């Protein structure tokens, strides 16, 4: 069998602002997995934005998306969450979940990855406040 990872939650919200995101974990058990997210649209491949462990034991961020960024599981339940907070209008991309073995290299090739949840995070910051 395979680890099938359902993508939600994405949604359109201005810079500055917050959205929660989902996951559902069936297939293998992904509580003997590591899980994480990863984004593309602008130019970019599944760039590296978080990785948690199972547990919650281990959580890792980009220096992109880092301190503003956290993930969370509920392993009974068997659903994942992804909480951005003060989203930059860079952040506009299709996250995927991918999940397997974590090693060390950054070479971005994931045993499992999902579908992918389109977020947007309307651009222009809009203040002139003055001349």
């Amino acid at each position: 069998m395979q680890l099938q990872l359902v993508e939600s939650g994405g949604g359109l919200v201005q810079a500055g602002g917050s959205l929660r995101l989902s996951c559902a974990a069936s297939g293998r058990t992904f509580s003997s997995y590591a899980m994480g997210w990863f984004r593309q649209a602008p130019g970019k491949e599944r760039e590296f934005v978080a990785v948690v462990n199972w547990s919650g034991r281990r959580t890792y961020y980009a220096d992109s998306v880092k301190g503003r960024f956290t993930i969370s599981r509920d392993n009974a339940k068997n659903t994942v969450y992804l909480q951005m907070n003060s989203l930059k209008p860079e952040d506009t991309a299709v996250y995927n979940c991918a999940a397997g073995k974590w090693d060390g290299s950054y070479y971005g090739a994931p045993d499992y990855w999902g579908q992918g949840t389109q977020v947007t995070v309307s651009s222009l910051e809009h203040h002139h406040h003055h001349h």
